[PDB]
């Protein structure tokens, strides 16, 4: 069946898409993050530099709004928005909903990430134990209200700015991917962590927990894992900074193997790896930083949602992998 | 139809494998309908350039008839040395009996040919075009009740490491989408056609515009073009022909093509190619100076990319479509 | 008069210099930083990945230490190194002098920063109020047992790559710049902050306090106040990191303006750009970073001490200013 | 002695002013010990490359001889259309009557001229590379008691600001150090001299190499030099003669250049130029394939920028020292 916002990419390196707020439908661009657990968009309220070049909910001229007012920061590790909750009507894709977001009134803990960013607002697409002020996730609000068939969602992501990326909720669409699926139940209902002894060529780290974020540009790994890693393989570690560079061919580049009960999972580095430069020789920027978190854990984001199709199933506790289709 | 796939190479080149021989020796073909012969390193090719080549031993095929004549291909790129042969040619899987060019002095084309990963070229020209007056291959093809028709199609892949595609005998569906006007050549020699050469300001009206797939690049008559960037941000890297521009550049235009019957139009994300992308991200320009006749345009590679193109020796036509983007 | 430790220069980015530490004579590389105020080295005794290509001394073979051993964290914005503090004879230049300093024993906190360096420790070069342990200065405790004419020291950092930089202590020498001293009251002898009314092209910042910092690589500034400086004038920020590319003759890039009471102090661009690309059109890379630090706090580093020769001067409490010879 | 103030564009080519006429007209000029002949856009040069050029209007100049006969330049890399005629020429502080080319049609030599930013050349060759045996300016001042020595020195900066000199009459101190090796031309022709040619393994003994400022570069026979970057590091970028390496390479060897008295050597330091240079560092390099006579070789300005150049008529001879680094 399926319904879906579609994606645009800005240099591969975050996604957005338009979702409505109120009953007078006013637009919104988003990042839906299945890293993170609330909604929010800039309010009509906030007067720091960051919300001046941006989208502004007026929950005055929404005839459905109702007031909470509870104030709240939310501090992601890229920084920290502040508002209060508000109560309205949200539409995501054409589906309509009521919903508790945040009216973000001061973000200049997350700017220049926001000043320059072309995106009003976040929408979180985790579980419910990853939200502040314990909110349902919305593909779960949206099935408790006969929305929809499942209270699933997908990810396609594409490979750049006029090619479209499309998040669908409550169906699985052939469209999008070939083979068939593979599943992994989750770790804990969190994040969209699963479970996995990973294999990046020379190192493996037994059963590991694997976030899979549409919201990161990028591969992560713990740091020591890291270091232990690069090694050895002319990768150049540009100083102070978590960017690391490398000749694109630099043929001792291994394939990364995530491997499971069921299934195995790879990655090409023709998919962790940026063009910088192509001129003959031809440089790039290796897409794996360093980022320590509670078990051994990683972040798949981008690069692997890149080439793998994703089904994420509130249902069953679920995410299912198959090749994205090229076209 | 039937097509040889077409390989990619830095976008600046494509090449197709062909077989020549009763003994069916394999080779790497540029498809050039800017030329109207077919050539090959014979085995006595002596030139060093001709070392890692794919040769055609005149022994091995039961089919070589022998000819002899002595010839010269002074292609602007350069020129080769050989004499005439003939044999068993094949296109995909199309074998008929061909004239042809073996390659026996290779030393006044190289550098570009000892780089090139490709063996010979193939005219996709015009009979008159030709040296040694031999019959374009698919005017062959067809006066041998081979094919359907003295037509061909150019699809040429936008992007690096995938497909492209000479088709013969008929158009193909998948290929293109929505329509496909067609123009009608101005001599029966290049594919040239007769243009309404919109670009920015500057026309050029009833300019001679050549298709051609051997060109990897665009050209303008050098002072039309000199004229033309001149105010928009495109600096030019000294004694190469060789233009560097940001891909954003909003001063670039799109260009224009129209006819009695249609328009064509070429959008700066057709006629740049990417070199740098961190932060601001920089592309080189393919649209290069090259003067010759009237107002003469090479349409190459850039052009081909986006309009599919279908190459008609019956209808005296050429004939373009939106390339299927995938 | 002035002695000098000749100072290595790595990509215009860090620079550094030998010195001495024990009775033997046990050579390592340091920064020298003015911008903090303790000496440490790696300990015989460290254990941790970023020591294990370091020069690590033993207090052991050196006839002179005496012990200490009450541990230290050591809280850079780079990082933390950790250890004990030991007591034994250093020599800079070649002027000897007690010292209490830093044995490091554990690193793990401030590589790949240390991982990635060619240098084994730090000199701190600030003043008595920015050390952990209220340790007085080097340089005055040089003049404090009769080592040196007076209590003052010099940067001079070269122009490109090659070509050296030198430290010189208690003596100013003309070798190293052209016209004369314009000097400048700190206004806390905690770094080497002075007090500037600053000027960039378009928005100015009454009296800020500027802290110069031979330890730092770049311009740093307050993230509003950089924000608001780019806009306009065609610099991309390349999307999560701090970094600024630009086209080197961008002829919208200001003139940096610093003013005060006597003086005026200016940096042209070309001064705080470094190239990338130079294939006709020409990339640059914009050496300025948003920086939060307490009052409207600019750190003039590496870019600025390149145009500006400079005197730290204890006895006085003043930085002094002079254009560097070219040559 | 008396020296031209060149200056530096991209390290591809150097300029300097010198006057023609009694009204003094300036002009910006290439200096070029690669061809003999002295010319300007005439103010008749019709052509549109003419248009941001200085022109010489044979009005403005009292000693403006007539002469009239029509004449061809034909640069390998372009030529040139006018009429000769007669003035008198000023360089640096030196004046003195020559004939030279009015130049009237540059079309054939084009991109390369409207872009650049000069407007005539200077030969620095000899009378008998001379179109129309023009005694070259040296030995005409020389024979007009005017300087010592029919001699010149190319000393050559490195970086874009820094500036070059041609200095006339005499060698001087402050452009070198230490000693100065002479070797012999093979003809009096171009500066060519005769060099046992190392680099690498491959040597090609006794092999002619030329002098010669005008060119930006280092070239080489094109069948030698292809083998020679086989298996280094340095890629070559499609069809245009351009070669990237990253610039620690270590593959890279320096260059031999023995004779009879003395060896001269080209570290790969003086024949790269960086492109990209940002964790990884990629550096282009100024040797290109281009083929000759003899293995004629053909030192440029990378060669130029390490080593002073003495240009000696009278004894017949070419010198070098190390450019005094700064
Ligand atoms: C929900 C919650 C509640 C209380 C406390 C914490 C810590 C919580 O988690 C939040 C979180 O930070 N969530 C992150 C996930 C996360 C958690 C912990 C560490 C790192 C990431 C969220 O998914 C996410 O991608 N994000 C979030 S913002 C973003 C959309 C820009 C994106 C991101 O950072 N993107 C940037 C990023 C992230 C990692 C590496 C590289 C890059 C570059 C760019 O891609
Ligand atoms: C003139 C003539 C008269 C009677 C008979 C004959 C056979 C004649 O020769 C026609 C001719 O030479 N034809 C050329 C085409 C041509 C026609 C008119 C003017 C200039 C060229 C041949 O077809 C062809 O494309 N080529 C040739 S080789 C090639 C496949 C590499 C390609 C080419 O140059 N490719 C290169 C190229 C060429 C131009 C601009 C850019 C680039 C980049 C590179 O990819
Ligand atoms: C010692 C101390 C005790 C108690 C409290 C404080 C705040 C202390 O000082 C902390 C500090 O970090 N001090 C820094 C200075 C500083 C002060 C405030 C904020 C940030 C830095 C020390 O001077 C220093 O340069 N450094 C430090 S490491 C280094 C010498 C390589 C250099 C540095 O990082 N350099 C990196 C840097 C720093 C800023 C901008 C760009 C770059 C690139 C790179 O060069
Ligand atoms: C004068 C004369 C009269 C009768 C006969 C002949 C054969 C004559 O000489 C021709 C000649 O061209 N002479 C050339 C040298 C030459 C000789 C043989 C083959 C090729 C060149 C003259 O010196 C010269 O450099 N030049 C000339 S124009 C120039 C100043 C741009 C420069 C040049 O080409 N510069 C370009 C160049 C040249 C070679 C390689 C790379 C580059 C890049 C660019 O910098």
């Amino acid at each position: 069946a399926g319904d879906s916002v579609t994606l645009n990419d800005v240099a591969n390196v975050m996604y957005y898409g338009e979702a409505q707020i109120g009953d007078n439908k006013q637009k919104f661009a988003f990042i839906f993050d299945t890293g993170s657990a609330n909604l929010w968009v800039p309010s009509a309220q906030c007067n720091t530099i960051g919300c001046k070049t941006k989208n502004l909910y007026d929950s005055n001229k929404s005839k459905t709004y109702e007031k909470d007012g509870t104030k709240v920061e939310m501090n992601y590790v890229s920084g920290t928005v502040s508002g209060f909750f508000s109560k309205d009507i949200v539409t995501i894709a054409n589906l309509s909903f009521p919903y508790k977001f945040i009216e973000v009134t001061d973000t200049n803990g997350f700017e220049p990430a926001y000043t320059l960013g072309q995106f009003d607002g976040i929408v979180g697409l985790g579980w419910k134990d990853l939200s502040i002020g314990s909110v349902d996730p919305v593909v779960v609000e949206l099935k408790n209200q006969n929305k929809i068939e499942q209270a699933v969602f997908t990810f396609y992501l594409p490979f750049d700015d006029k090619h479209k990326g499309y998040l669908t909720i409550g169906g699985i669409e052939d469209r999008f991917y070939e083979g068939q699926l593979t599943y992994e139940k989750l770790n804990h209902d969190l994040y969209w962590q699963v479970d996995l002894d990973l294999h990046f060529g020379n190192l493996t780290v037994e059963k590991a927990t694997a976030i899979v974020d549409s919201g990161t540009s990028s591969i992560t790994a713990p740091t020591e894992f890291l270091n232990k890693f690069f090694e050895g393989l002319d990768v150049v570690k540009i100083p102070f900074l978590p960017l690391y560079i490398t000749t694109c061919n630099n043929p001792k580049l291994p394939t990364l193997e995530f491997r499971s009960a069921t299934n195995v999972y790879t990655l090409e580095p023709e998919y962790y790896l940026q063009q910088i430069f192509d001129f003959g020789i031809s440089l790039c920027m290796v897409s794996i930083i360093p980022v320590d978190l509670n078990k051994n854990t990683f972040i798949l984001g981008d690069p692997f949602m890149r080439k793998y199709f994703t089904v994420f199933d509130y249902d069953n506790h679920t995410v299912g992998f198959a090749l994205a289709k090229k076209k």
